[PDB]
């Protein structure tokens, strides 16, 4: 779809089998998801944003279906704000910026 | 043009007479560029994200030309790590998502 940028580009995504919402970031390397639980062992690591740095879960390989098209990657698992999806999956889903 | 995702969307943008390199941010509200001692009154304000808030100047009506596309709007300066061009002029100069 093409996607306009008046309102914040909030997205349904299905992630271990759950429904959220999230954010399109053309701004985030990675992709942050909001705490809970997902399937696999996790990786301690930190991410920095505008306001710092935050400690994070880091879940690899994970598949996540973004309004209906399909990536599996890194998954940032920590206390943010909104659920983000960052570059890493949306090149996956072949989403480019366009002006 | 297009501009894909596979590294930092970053582009060239002049702002107050100067020419500096930004972040087309899908996930920011507002637009937000590195400390520059920019003339005109400004509001206070606190802007968060991944690692929580940061001080900024509001400055209003502010031109900015990102990619030779003139925009002018509302332009946030403080102490981030990377110049951010939000969703207020992104929508000026016709930007969107698509995939
Ligand atoms: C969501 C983070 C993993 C991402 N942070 C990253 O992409 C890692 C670099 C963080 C420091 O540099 C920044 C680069 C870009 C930004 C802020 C800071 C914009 C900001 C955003 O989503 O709007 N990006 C981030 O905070
Ligand atoms: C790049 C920042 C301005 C920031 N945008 C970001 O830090 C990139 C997304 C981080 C997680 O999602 C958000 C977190 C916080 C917000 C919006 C989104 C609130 C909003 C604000 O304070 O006005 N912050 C942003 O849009």
């Amino acid at each position: 779809p093409q996607i306009t940028l008046w309102k914040r580009p909030l997205v349904t995504i299905r992630i271990g089998g759950q429904l959220k919402e999230a954010l399109l970031d053309t701004g985030a390397d990675d992709t942050v998801i909001e705490e809970m639980n997902l399937p696999g062992k996790w990786k301690p690591k930190m991410i920095g944003g505008i306001g710092g740095f935050i400690k994070v879960r880091q879940y690899d390989q994970i598949p996540v279906e973004i309004a209906g098209h399909k990536a599996i990657g890194t998954v940032l698992v920590g206390p943010t704000p909104v659920n983000i999806i960052g570059r890493n999956l949306l090149t996956q889903i072949g989403a480019t910026l366009n002006f």
